[PDB]
């Protein structure tokens, strides 16, 4: 009756949105990282009554379907229509919504895996549906497929689970530092992203390396005009303590960086001494977890 | 400043819904008729102010965007975003909404043609956009493309304007009788329609004839389970006065029939003597009209 799923938070380094009217053919190209910190989804399922009820909650509080539309879209599709009883989905996030961590993808996939497990289905069907729910509601283009890949992911062929190709990079003794400030809140950037994004991808596929990705990221965040002065200034001070250059979480107001244990300390002293908020998450190398909640 | 467009009402004899996530590739197969009675759309456009305003009205009364979503979708896309002034769209219907006459397609296409004319564009782009607006809002699958064909239309290849193929049948001294009662209001019919619909199409393409279409229609409305007993009974009494068999407006509660002037009279005496409502519309053989409203 109690199923739990964990979906790591996903951060994008640089991207190229490939929009497509066909959900499965819709996606993006780019690179990103997955965190040991993310979303935990719990599916409580009780049979009974003369009715079919689906409730959703965000961090302990019930939410209207209107704020939960993506999760609901996923739930209505997986919970049988002849089914009688109560389905409850409790989601817990390690990050605020709208900060670029892909919580909505976490809720979509987490719900799809937990509910497919309880009512029947497969990994692929769950993933496609969560991808589909993301696309149809403008939730995200590569968080779901990115989360399914784990570790440091690279989307080389646009599309949803099943149709697109992602690759993974090897890395050593790396952790993820994040400075989440807030939500990000033209026609030239749509052009710039198209051109810089694809360029970054090509470069990364030339040199498959986490170090290179961060450099290619920083250049991307800057040559597109996406990087705000307020962040750029924080970056200039951050980069002075790290071997690898920090960069902008893609479509949030924050920065992230791949760091080593020792640097991390310095980065803390520095950041905290700037009244700036910071989190440290391990790179989640595994795949999304799903299973009967037994502890 | 005042542009008028006329889109004939469209009635479907039998169909096959071909759903597709790609608007343009979405459509249907089937046959239908266009009426001299339909929708008149008037686009009043005034430049000025420091703001962009779009208002819509149905039969003289202003309507919220929520009831006008399809027209609004079309209007927001055609009215420039840098545009300052007031755009007003007045739609007038010759039939009630939800009765199977395709008013929503009339509003979509009528608005798209009138606004493309005023702000720039082409017939095809207007048609595709109205088709797209219909599909995205579950407005209809073949009314727009059907209205663009005029007369007695046959959709042989599914799709939106541009991509799909429609054919037209020849006919002689035929008029259209309609008995609009109300709105129509499983999984077996989705199966039946798939199989009977395509069968009807194949048969019609064997014998391209309006007489044959009505017979193939009646058989379709019945072998699918779509035809309600209340209509079927009215049909049995109607068919006794007409040479050609009456049939169900597709997805409404009413019937229609191709009739000759003399029969029409009998059909009136009979119908009126049954407390039943009836309309007579000529088969609109032309194409949708658009142009500066000059009378
Ligand atoms: N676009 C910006 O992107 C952010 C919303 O996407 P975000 O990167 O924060 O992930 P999310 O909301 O947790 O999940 P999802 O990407 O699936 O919608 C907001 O700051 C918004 O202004
Ligand atoms: N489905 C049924 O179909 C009807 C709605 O489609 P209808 O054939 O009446 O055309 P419409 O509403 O005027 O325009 P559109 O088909 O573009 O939505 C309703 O009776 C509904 O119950
Ligand atoms: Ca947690
Ligand atoms: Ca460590
Ligand atoms: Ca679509
Ligand atoms: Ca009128
Ligand atoms: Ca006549
Ligand atoms: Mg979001
Ligand atoms: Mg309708
Ligand atoms: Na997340
Ligand atoms: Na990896
Ligand atoms: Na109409
Ligand atoms: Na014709």
């Amino acid at each position: 009756m109690l199923i739990r799923a964990f979906i790591p938070a996903h951060i994008t380094a640089f991207f190229v949105p490939v929009f497509h009217e066909e959900p499965l053919k819709a996606g993006s190209l780019g690179a990103g990282v997955n965190l040991s910190k993310g979303t935990n989804v719990f599916a409580s399922i009780e049979t009974g009554t003369l009715e079919r009820h689906i409730h959703v909650a965000f961090n302990g509080e019930p939410v209207k379907r209107e704020e939960a539309e993506i999760t609901y879209y996923v739930a209505e599709k997986l919970v049988p229509k002849d089914f009688l009883g109560e389905v409850e989905v409790w989601q817990y996030f390690d990050f605020p919504n709208g900060y670029g961590f892909g919580n909505s993808a976490g809720g979509a996939l987490g719900t799809a895996l937990a509910l497919s497990y309880a009512f029947g289905g497969t990994w692929l069907r769950a993933a496609q549906l969560a991808h589909e729910a993301e696309v149809k509601h403008k939730g995200g283009l590569g968080d779901v497929i990115g989360q399914l890949a784990g570790g440091i992911e690279v989307r080389i062929k646009p599309g949803g689970p099943g149709i697109g190709v992602t690759d993974n990079l090897f890395f050593e003794d790396y952790k993820v530092l994040v400075v989440p400030l807030g939500r990000l809140s033209d026609g030239d950037v749509v052009k710039a992203i198209e051109v810089e994004g694809r360029k970054a991808l090509e470069e990364l596929l030339k040199e498959p390396k986490p170090e290179r990705m961060m450099v290619l990221a920083r250049n991307f965040a800057e040559k597109t005009g996406l990087l705000p002065g307020e962040l750029s200034e924080i970056a200039r001070e951050l980069d002075k303590v790290l071997k690898n250059p920090s960069s902008m979480i893609m479509l949030g107001k924050g920065l992230f960086a791949l760091v080593r244990d020792e640097e991390a300390e310095k980065a803390k002293q520095l950041l905290s001494d700037m009244n700036l908020p910071y989190d440290i998450a391990e790179i989640y190398t595994e795949r999304p977890k799903v299973g009967r909640w037994v502890g």
